[PDB]
Protein backbone atom coordinates (compact mmCIF):
# COMPACT_ATOMS: atom_id res chain seq x y z
CA UNK A 1 0.00 0.00 0.00
CA UNK A 2 2.42 2.58 -1.54
CA UNK A 3 -0.54 5.50 -1.70
CA UNK A 4 -3.46 5.83 1.23
CA UNK A 5 -5.87 9.24 1.07
CA UNK A 6 -7.09 10.12 4.25
CA UNK A 7 -10.21 12.75 4.23
CA UNK A 8 -11.68 14.43 7.57
CA UNK A 9 -14.91 16.58 7.73
CA UNK A 10 -13.99 19.78 9.65
CA UNK A 11 -18.02 20.68 9.86
CA UNK A 12 -18.94 17.38 11.45
CA UNK A 13 -15.52 16.45 14.01
CA UNK A 14 -15.35 13.03 12.10
CA UNK A 15 -14.39 11.04 9.21
CA UNK A 16 -15.24 12.08 5.71
CA UNK A 17 -17.18 8.53 4.78
CA UNK A 18 -18.01 7.41 1.62
CA UNK A 19 -15.78 10.00 -0.54
CA UNK A 20 -15.30 9.14 -4.19
CA UNK A 21 -11.40 9.20 -4.74
CA UNK A 22 -9.91 8.93 -8.41
CA UNK A 23 -6.19 9.01 -9.21
CA UNK A 24 -4.64 9.41 -12.86
CA UNK A 25 -1.28 9.24 -14.18
CA UNK A 26 0.20 11.34 -16.94
CA UNK A 27 0.61 8.80 -20.12
CA UNK A 28 3.33 9.55 -22.75
CA UNK A 29 0.64 11.97 -24.85
CA UNK A 30 0.44 14.10 -22.01
CA UNK A 31 -3.20 12.67 -21.06
CA UNK A 32 -4.37 11.65 -18.09
CA UNK A 33 -4.95 8.06 -17.97
CA UNK A 34 -7.44 6.59 -15.48
CA UNK A 35 -5.19 4.32 -13.03
CA UNK A 36 -7.26 3.72 -9.70
CA UNK A 37 -10.65 4.31 -7.37
CA UNK A 38 -12.33 3.53 -4.82
CA UNK A 39 -14.03 5.24 -1.98
CA UNK A 40 -13.11 6.10 1.69
CA UNK A 41 -14.36 3.64 4.42
CA UNK A 42 -16.58 4.73 7.73
CA UNK A 43 -12.73 5.51 9.48
CA UNK A 44 -12.24 8.19 6.39
CA UNK A 45 -9.51 6.13 5.06
CA UNK A 46 -8.95 4.34 1.65
CA UNK A 47 -6.69 1.55 1.32
CA UNK A 48 -5.62 -0.67 -1.33
CA UNK A 49 -5.74 1.72 -4.52
CA UNK A 50 -2.34 0.36 -5.58
CA UNK A 51 0.61 -2.20 -5.44
CA UNK A 52 4.88 -1.25 -5.25
CA UNK A 53 4.95 -3.05 -8.77
CA UNK A 54 1.70 -0.82 -10.16
CA UNK A 55 2.73 2.12 -8.67
CA UNK A 56 6.07 3.54 -10.85
CA UNK A 57 7.54 6.52 -11.55
CA UNK A 58 5.34 9.33 -12.67
CA UNK A 59 3.15 12.29 -12.08
CA UNK A 60 0.10 11.07 -10.46
CA UNK A 61 -3.55 13.56 -10.12
CA UNK A 62 -5.82 12.16 -6.84
CA UNK A 63 -8.98 13.77 -7.48
CA UNK A 64 -11.03 13.93 -4.18
CA UNK A 65 -14.90 14.19 -5.23
CA UNK A 66 -15.58 16.80 -2.61
CA UNK A 67 -18.87 17.90 -4.26
CA UNK A 68 -20.50 14.74 -4.42
CA UNK A 69 -19.57 14.20 -0.76
CA UNK A 70 -21.17 17.62 0.39
CA UNK A 71 -24.76 17.27 -1.74
CA UNK A 72 -25.33 14.16 -0.60
CA UNK A 73 -25.60 15.47 2.49
CA UNK A 74 -27.82 18.17 1.68
CA UNK A 75 -24.87 20.57 1.28
CA UNK A 76 -24.57 23.30 -1.79
CA UNK A 77 -20.42 23.50 -1.92
CA UNK A 78 -18.24 25.31 -3.58
CA UNK A 79 -15.51 23.54 -5.27
CA UNK A 80 -15.83 20.47 -7.97
CA UNK A 81 -13.66 18.66 -5.84
CA UNK A 82 -10.08 18.62 -4.46
CA UNK A 83 -7.24 17.31 -7.10
CA UNK A 84 -4.28 17.16 -5.60
CA UNK A 85 -1.20 16.63 -8.40
CA UNK A 86 2.87 15.82 -7.66
CA UNK A 87 5.39 13.45 -9.06
CA UNK A 88 6.21 10.18 -7.12
CA UNK A 89 9.06 7.70 -6.74
CA UNK A 90 11.07 9.81 -8.60
CA UNK A 91 14.26 8.85 -6.15
CA UNK A 92 12.80 5.74 -5.65
CA UNK A 93 9.61 4.25 -4.25
CA UNK A 94 8.13 5.91 -1.14
CA UNK A 95 4.79 5.53 0.64
CA UNK A 96 2.57 8.70 0.01
CA UNK A 97 -0.13 9.81 2.52
CA UNK A 98 -2.95 11.99 1.07
CA UNK A 99 -4.16 13.97 3.62
CA UNK A 100 -7.54 16.20 3.23
CA UNK A 101 -10.09 18.48 5.71
CA UNK A 102 -12.89 19.11 4.28
CA UNK A 103 -14.89 22.16 4.48
CA UNK A 104 -18.24 23.79 2.24
CA UNK A 105 -16.19 26.36 0.98
CA UNK A 106 -12.46 25.67 1.95
CA UNK A 107 -10.53 22.73 1.72
CA UNK A 108 -6.48 21.60 2.98
CA UNK A 109 -4.42 19.14 1.88
CA UNK A 110 -1.29 17.68 2.78
CA UNK A 111 1.28 15.09 2.21
CA UNK A 112 3.14 12.70 4.43
CA UNK A 113 6.06 11.40 2.71
CA UNK A 114 7.61 8.20 4.08
CA UNK A 115 10.72 5.83 2.78
CA UNK A 116 10.41 2.40 3.47
CA UNK B 1 -1.58 50.30 13.31
CA UNK B 2 0.52 47.74 13.63
CA UNK B 3 -1.48 45.45 14.04
CA UNK B 4 -4.99 43.83 11.94
CA UNK B 5 -7.16 40.96 12.59
CA UNK B 6 -8.64 38.95 9.65
CA UNK B 7 -11.66 36.13 10.34
CA UNK B 8 -13.33 34.14 7.27
CA UNK B 9 -15.84 31.23 7.69
CA UNK B 10 -15.27 28.31 5.70
CA UNK B 11 -18.64 26.83 6.08
CA UNK B 12 -20.76 29.74 4.30
CA UNK B 13 -17.31 31.26 2.41
CA UNK B 14 -17.68 34.55 4.07
CA UNK B 15 -15.97 37.12 6.06
CA UNK B 16 -16.89 36.12 9.93
CA UNK B 17 -18.87 39.13 10.84
CA UNK B 18 -19.46 40.31 14.39
CA UNK B 19 -16.69 38.31 15.94
CA UNK B 20 -15.17 39.91 19.30
CA UNK B 21 -11.45 39.71 19.27
CA UNK B 22 -9.51 40.53 22.36
CA UNK B 23 -5.82 41.24 22.43
CA UNK B 24 -4.04 40.60 26.00
CA UNK B 25 0.04 41.60 26.40
CA UNK B 26 1.75 39.34 28.99
CA UNK B 27 2.98 41.03 32.14
CA UNK B 28 5.94 40.43 34.40
CA UNK B 29 4.08 38.67 36.85
CA UNK B 30 3.05 36.19 34.13
CA UNK B 31 -0.37 37.05 33.59
CA UNK B 32 -2.64 37.70 31.01
CA UNK B 33 -3.27 41.92 30.99
CA UNK B 34 -6.00 43.53 28.50
CA UNK B 35 -4.07 45.28 26.19
CA UNK B 36 -7.18 45.97 22.99
CA UNK B 37 -10.47 44.91 22.20
CA UNK B 38 -13.18 44.85 19.21
CA UNK B 39 -15.65 43.06 16.82
CA UNK B 40 -15.11 42.48 13.18
CA UNK B 41 -16.36 44.69 10.70
CA UNK B 42 -18.42 43.73 7.77
CA UNK B 43 -15.46 42.41 5.66
CA UNK B 44 -14.00 40.63 8.69
CA UNK B 45 -11.81 42.69 9.74
CA UNK B 46 -10.66 44.35 13.19
CA UNK B 47 -8.97 47.87 12.30
CA UNK B 48 -7.28 50.47 14.78
CA UNK B 49 -6.30 47.80 17.51
CA UNK B 50 -3.06 50.05 18.69
CA UNK B 51 -0.75 52.37 17.60
CA UNK B 52 3.06 52.18 17.12
CA UNK B 53 3.34 53.72 20.05
CA UNK B 54 1.53 51.03 22.26
CA UNK B 55 2.51 48.21 20.36
CA UNK B 56 6.36 47.26 22.32
CA UNK B 57 8.12 44.18 22.44
CA UNK B 58 6.70 41.13 24.30
CA UNK B 59 4.54 38.14 24.25
CA UNK B 60 0.58 38.75 22.89
CA UNK B 61 -2.07 36.80 22.79
CA UNK B 62 -5.33 37.76 20.22
CA UNK B 63 -8.61 35.91 21.47
CA UNK B 64 -11.01 35.15 18.80
CA UNK B 65 -14.43 34.65 20.43
CA UNK B 66 -15.48 31.48 17.90
CA UNK B 67 -18.05 29.79 19.84
CA UNK B 68 -20.28 32.84 20.03
CA UNK B 69 -20.08 33.35 16.38
CA UNK B 70 -21.42 30.02 15.64
CA UNK B 71 -23.62 30.16 17.96
CA UNK B 72 -25.29 32.73 16.50
CA UNK B 73 -25.72 31.10 13.11
CA UNK B 74 -27.23 28.33 15.11
CA UNK B 75 -24.02 25.56 14.82
CA UNK B 76 -22.95 23.61 17.60
CA UNK B 77 -19.23 24.51 17.74
CA UNK B 78 -16.08 22.52 19.25
CA UNK B 79 -13.75 25.15 20.34
CA UNK B 80 -14.26 27.37 23.43
CA UNK B 81 -12.24 29.75 21.05
CA UNK B 82 -9.05 30.52 19.09
CA UNK B 83 -6.08 31.82 21.30
CA UNK B 84 -2.97 32.94 18.82
CA UNK B 85 0.01 33.57 20.39
CA UNK B 86 3.15 35.21 19.27
CA UNK B 87 6.27 37.50 20.68
CA UNK B 88 6.95 40.90 18.73
CA UNK B 89 10.01 41.94 17.66
CA UNK B 90 11.34 44.94 16.15
CA UNK B 91 13.63 44.08 13.97
CA UNK B 92 12.54 46.92 11.34
CA UNK B 93 9.11 48.10 10.18
CA UNK B 94 6.59 45.64 11.10
CA UNK B 95 3.17 45.23 10.18
CA UNK B 96 1.12 42.00 11.86
CA UNK B 97 -1.86 40.35 9.88
CA UNK B 98 -3.44 37.80 11.88
CA UNK B 99 -5.42 35.84 9.42
CA UNK B 100 -8.21 32.88 10.93
CA UNK B 101 -10.14 30.66 9.07
CA UNK B 102 -12.92 28.99 11.16
CA UNK B 103 -14.85 25.76 11.26
CA UNK B 104 -17.10 24.35 13.46
CA UNK B 105 -14.65 21.57 14.46
CA UNK B 106 -11.43 23.10 12.91
CA UNK B 107 -9.13 25.93 12.35
CA UNK B 108 -6.14 27.44 10.51
CA UNK B 109 -4.36 30.20 11.48
CA UNK B 110 -1.52 32.69 9.68
CA UNK B 111 1.01 35.39 10.20
CA UNK B 112 1.37 38.12 7.27
CA UNK B 113 4.55 39.87 8.53
CA UNK B 114 5.21 42.92 6.13
CA UNK B 115 7.66 45.73 6.38
CA UNK C 1 -13.95 42.46 -11.54
CA UNK C 2 -15.57 39.65 -10.31
CA UNK C 3 -12.91 36.83 -9.65
CA UNK C 4 -9.63 37.60 -7.38
CA UNK C 5 -7.09 35.54 -6.07
CA UNK C 6 -4.65 36.07 -2.98
CA UNK C 7 -1.78 33.94 -2.18
CA UNK C 8 0.17 33.81 0.87
CA UNK C 9 3.48 31.76 1.93
CA UNK C 10 3.32 30.13 5.64
CA UNK C 11 6.90 29.40 5.67
CA UNK C 12 7.81 33.09 5.39
CA UNK C 13 4.90 34.34 7.01
CA UNK C 14 4.33 36.61 3.90
CA UNK C 15 2.24 37.18 0.67
CA UNK C 16 3.24 34.57 -2.04
CA UNK C 17 5.50 37.34 -4.48
CA UNK C 18 5.45 36.48 -8.34
CA UNK C 19 3.70 33.33 -8.38
CA UNK C 20 2.20 32.55 -11.97
CA UNK C 21 -1.75 31.78 -12.26
CA UNK C 22 -3.66 30.45 -14.85
CA UNK C 23 -7.16 30.42 -15.01
CA UNK C 24 -9.35 28.25 -17.66
CA UNK C 25 -12.74 27.87 -18.66
CA UNK C 26 -14.61 24.15 -19.49
CA UNK C 27 -15.77 24.06 -22.71
CA UNK C 28 -18.19 22.37 -24.10
CA UNK C 29 -16.02 19.60 -25.44
CA UNK C 30 -15.02 19.32 -22.01
CA UNK C 31 -11.48 20.52 -22.05
CA UNK C 32 -9.98 23.46 -20.27
CA UNK C 33 -9.50 26.65 -22.48
CA UNK C 34 -7.25 29.58 -21.40
CA UNK C 35 -8.86 32.34 -20.13
CA UNK C 36 -7.05 34.83 -17.95
CA UNK C 37 -3.68 34.47 -15.96
CA UNK C 38 -0.70 36.67 -14.29
CA UNK C 39 1.63 36.61 -11.63
CA UNK C 40 0.58 37.84 -8.14
CA UNK C 41 1.96 41.55 -7.18
CA UNK C 42 3.79 42.66 -4.45
CA UNK C 43 1.11 41.87 -2.19
CA UNK C 44 0.59 38.50 -3.27
CA UNK C 45 -2.61 39.41 -5.21
CA UNK C 46 -3.80 38.83 -8.59
CA UNK C 47 -6.52 41.70 -10.06
CA UNK C 48 -7.88 42.55 -13.15
CA UNK C 49 -8.17 38.93 -14.46
CA UNK C 50 -11.65 39.12 -16.24
CA UNK C 51 -14.91 41.40 -16.20
CA UNK C 52 -18.29 40.87 -15.50
CA UNK C 53 -18.60 41.14 -19.11
CA UNK C 54 -16.46 37.97 -19.81
CA UNK C 55 -17.06 36.05 -16.59
CA UNK C 56 -20.49 34.01 -17.71
CA UNK C 57 -21.29 31.15 -15.56
CA UNK C 58 -19.50 28.06 -16.60
CA UNK C 59 -16.90 25.53 -14.61
CA UNK C 60 -13.49 27.61 -14.32
CA UNK C 61 -10.20 26.27 -12.87
CA UNK C 62 -7.68 28.64 -11.32
CA UNK C 63 -3.86 26.72 -11.14
CA UNK C 64 -1.33 28.23 -9.34
CA UNK C 65 2.12 27.17 -10.11
CA UNK C 66 3.44 26.52 -6.52
CA UNK C 67 6.53 24.22 -7.84
CA UNK C 68 7.95 27.25 -9.31
CA UNK C 69 7.55 29.39 -6.42
CA UNK C 70 9.11 27.35 -4.09
CA UNK C 71 12.29 26.05 -6.70
CA UNK C 72 12.97 30.19 -6.78
CA UNK C 73 13.20 30.32 -2.81
CA UNK C 74 15.91 27.44 -2.88
CA UNK C 75 12.87 24.89 -1.25
CA UNK C 76 11.69 21.38 -2.50
CA UNK C 77 7.95 21.31 -2.80
CA UNK C 78 5.28 18.39 -3.25
CA UNK C 79 2.92 19.39 -5.49
CA UNK C 80 3.43 19.89 -9.23
CA UNK C 81 0.84 23.10 -8.82
CA UNK C 82 -2.30 23.90 -6.81
CA UNK C 83 -5.88 23.46 -8.55
CA UNK C 84 -8.88 24.98 -7.62
CA UNK C 85 -12.47 23.74 -9.64
CA UNK C 86 -15.64 25.69 -9.16
CA UNK C 87 -19.02 26.81 -10.70
CA UNK C 88 -19.40 30.52 -11.48
CA UNK C 89 -23.28 31.04 -10.31
CA UNK C 90 -25.04 34.36 -11.05
CA UNK C 91 -27.71 34.40 -7.95
CA UNK C 92 -27.60 38.07 -7.21
CA UNK C 93 -24.23 39.83 -7.50
CA UNK C 94 -20.89 38.19 -6.66
CA UNK C 95 -17.27 38.73 -6.82
CA UNK C 96 -14.95 35.58 -6.00
CA UNK C 97 -11.59 35.82 -4.08
CA UNK C 98 -9.87 32.74 -4.35
CA UNK C 99 -7.10 32.21 -1.17
CA UNK C 100 -4.54 29.99 -1.05
CA UNK C 101 -2.19 29.04 1.64
CA UNK C 102 1.17 27.51 0.59
CA UNK C 103 3.47 25.32 2.26
CA UNK C 104 6.01 22.90 0.57
CA UNK C 105 4.04 19.58 1.45
CA UNK C 106 0.53 21.42 2.30
CA UNK C 107 -1.86 23.81 1.35
CA UNK C 108 -5.39 25.59 1.60
CA UNK C 109 -7.11 27.47 -0.26
CA UNK C 110 -10.78 29.00 0.49
CA UNK C 111 -13.81 30.99 -1.42
CA UNK C 112 -14.54 34.14 -0.44
CA UNK C 113 -18.00 35.10 -2.28
CA UNK C 114 -19.47 38.61 -1.71
CA UNK C 115 -22.01 40.75 -2.96
CA UNK D 1 -6.89 6.37 25.55
CA UNK D 2 -10.19 9.35 25.45
CA UNK D 3 -8.08 11.98 24.22
CA UNK D 4 -5.47 11.72 21.46
CA UNK D 5 -2.97 14.15 19.90
CA UNK D 6 -1.33 13.95 16.45
CA UNK D 7 0.74 16.41 15.17
CA UNK D 8 2.01 16.73 11.43
CA UNK D 9 4.97 18.89 9.76
CA UNK D 10 4.02 20.74 6.72
CA UNK D 11 7.27 22.00 5.39
CA UNK D 12 8.97 18.08 5.10
CA UNK D 13 6.06 16.54 4.49
CA UNK D 14 5.99 14.12 7.67
CA UNK D 15 4.94 13.36 11.28
CA UNK D 16 6.04 16.35 14.08
CA UNK D 17 8.06 14.10 16.37
CA UNK D 18 9.25 14.56 19.47
CA UNK D 19 6.26 17.55 20.08
CA UNK D 20 5.90 18.06 23.43
CA UNK D 21 1.83 18.29 24.79
CA UNK D 22 0.81 19.94 28.23
CA UNK D 23 -2.94 19.61 28.81
CA UNK D 24 -4.76 21.94 31.41
CA UNK D 25 -8.26 21.50 32.65
CA UNK D 26 -10.00 24.28 34.47
CA UNK D 27 -10.62 24.31 38.06
CA UNK D 28 -13.15 25.48 40.54
CA UNK D 29 -11.49 28.77 40.88
CA UNK D 30 -11.56 29.60 37.47
CA UNK D 31 -7.42 28.76 37.06
CA UNK D 32 -6.10 26.42 34.57
CA UNK D 33 -4.95 23.33 36.64
CA UNK D 34 -1.90 20.91 34.92
CA UNK D 35 -3.90 17.71 33.85
CA UNK D 36 -1.61 15.38 31.98
CA UNK D 37 0.99 15.89 29.51
CA UNK D 38 3.70 13.72 27.08
CA UNK D 39 5.79 14.21 24.04
CA UNK D 40 4.77 12.68 20.27
CA UNK D 41 6.40 9.65 19.11
CA UNK D 42 7.93 9.15 15.61
CA UNK D 43 4.70 9.14 14.25
CA UNK D 44 3.32 12.12 15.40
CA UNK D 45 1.28 10.61 17.92
CA UNK D 46 0.62 11.38 21.73
CA UNK D 47 -1.04 8.51 23.53
CA UNK D 48 -1.76 7.25 27.07
CA UNK D 49 -2.48 10.63 28.30
CA UNK D 50 -5.41 10.09 30.29
CA UNK D 51 -7.89 7.60 31.16
CA UNK D 52 -11.87 7.37 31.10
CA UNK D 53 -11.88 7.55 34.75
CA UNK D 54 -9.63 10.18 34.98
CA UNK D 55 -11.06 12.48 32.04
CA UNK D 56 -14.04 14.01 33.28
CA UNK D 57 -16.44 16.72 32.29
CA UNK D 58 -14.52 20.18 31.95
CA UNK D 59 -12.97 22.63 29.92
CA UNK D 60 -10.16 21.51 28.70
CA UNK D 61 -6.73 23.30 27.03
CA UNK D 62 -4.36 21.51 24.87
CA UNK D 63 -1.26 23.51 24.87
CA UNK D 64 1.06 22.29 21.76
CA UNK D 65 4.72 23.69 22.14
CA UNK D 66 5.50 24.47 18.58
CA UNK D 67 7.92 27.07 19.10
CA UNK D 68 10.33 24.13 21.12
CA UNK D 69 9.87 22.18 17.90
CA UNK D 70 10.53 24.53 15.18
CA UNK D 71 13.70 26.01 17.66
CA UNK D 72 15.00 22.54 18.09
CA UNK D 73 15.30 22.20 14.17
CA UNK D 74 17.03 25.88 13.74
CA UNK D 75 14.12 27.37 12.74
CA UNK D 76 12.84 30.73 14.31
CA UNK D 77 8.59 30.39 14.25
CA UNK D 78 6.05 32.78 14.64
CA UNK D 79 3.86 31.31 17.38
CA UNK D 80 4.75 30.41 20.89
CA UNK D 81 2.46 27.56 20.89
CA UNK D 82 -0.45 26.25 19.76
CA UNK D 83 -3.66 26.23 22.24
CA UNK D 84 -6.67 24.39 21.73
CA UNK D 85 -9.35 24.98 23.99
CA UNK D 86 -12.77 22.71 24.60
CA UNK D 87 -15.53 21.35 26.77
CA UNK D 88 -15.35 17.78 26.80
CA UNK D 89 -18.00 15.02 27.87
CA UNK D 90 -20.52 17.37 28.48
CA UNK D 91 -22.74 15.00 26.74
CA UNK D 92 -21.56 12.01 28.16
CA UNK D 93 -17.86 10.07 27.48
CA UNK D 94 -16.73 10.77 24.04
CA UNK D 95 -13.31 9.73 22.55
CA UNK D 96 -11.62 13.47 21.22
CA UNK D 97 -8.60 13.52 18.59
CA UNK D 98 -7.14 16.85 18.45
CA UNK D 99 -5.17 17.00 15.36
CA UNK D 100 -2.50 19.58 13.92
CA UNK D 101 -0.33 20.69 11.15
CA UNK D 102 2.22 23.26 11.48
CA UNK D 103 4.05 25.84 9.31
CA UNK D 104 6.56 28.71 10.82
CA UNK D 105 4.44 31.04 10.71
CA UNK D 106 1.00 29.12 10.07
CA UNK D 107 -1.38 26.33 11.72
CA UNK D 108 -4.36 24.41 11.57
CA UNK D 109 -5.77 21.98 14.22
CA UNK D 110 -8.95 19.87 13.70
CA UNK D 111 -11.21 17.90 16.57
CA UNK D 112 -12.38 14.17 15.52
CA UNK D 113 -14.72 13.14 18.41
CA UNK D 114 -16.62 9.60 18.50
CA UNK D 115 -18.68 7.98 21.08
CA UNK D 116 -17.72 4.91 22.03
O1 LIG E 1 -6.05 12.62 9.02
S1 LIG E 1 -5.03 13.16 9.86
O2 LIG E 1 -5.18 13.04 11.27
C1 LIG E 1 -3.52 12.39 9.39
C2 LIG E 1 -2.72 11.80 10.38
C3 LIG E 1 -1.52 11.18 10.02
C4 LIG E 1 -1.13 11.13 8.69
O3 LIG E 1 0.06 10.51 8.36
C5 LIG E 1 -1.92 11.70 7.70
C6 LIG E 1 -3.13 12.33 8.04
C7 LIG E 1 -4.90 14.86 9.47
C8 LIG E 1 -4.57 15.28 8.18
C9 LIG E 1 -4.47 16.63 7.87
C10 LIG E 1 -4.70 17.59 8.85
O4 LIG E 1 -4.59 18.92 8.52
C11 LIG E 1 -5.03 17.19 10.14
C12 LIG E 1 -5.13 15.83 10.46
O1 LIG F 1 -5.45 36.42 2.20
S1 LIG F 1 -6.20 36.42 3.41
O2 LIG F 1 -5.73 37.18 4.51
C1 LIG F 1 -7.82 37.02 3.04
C2 LIG F 1 -8.50 37.82 3.96
C3 LIG F 1 -9.78 38.31 3.67
C4 LIG F 1 -10.37 38.01 2.45
O3 LIG F 1 -11.63 38.50 2.17
C5 LIG F 1 -9.70 37.22 1.52
C6 LIG F 1 -8.42 36.72 1.80
C7 LIG F 1 -6.34 34.75 3.95
C8 LIG F 1 -6.01 33.71 3.07
C9 LIG F 1 -6.10 32.38 3.50
C10 LIG F 1 -6.50 32.09 4.80
O4 LIG F 1 -6.57 30.77 5.19
C11 LIG F 1 -6.81 33.11 5.68
C12 LIG F 1 -6.73 34.45 5.27
NA1 LIG G 1 15.80 10.01 -11.05
NA1 LIG H 1 -25.14 17.89 30.65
Amino acid sequence: CPLMVKVLDAVRGSPAINVAVHVFRKAADDTWEPFASGKTSESGELHGLTTEEEFVEGIYKVEIDTKSYWKALGISPFHEHAEVVFTANDSGPRRYTIAALLSPYSYSTTAVVTNP
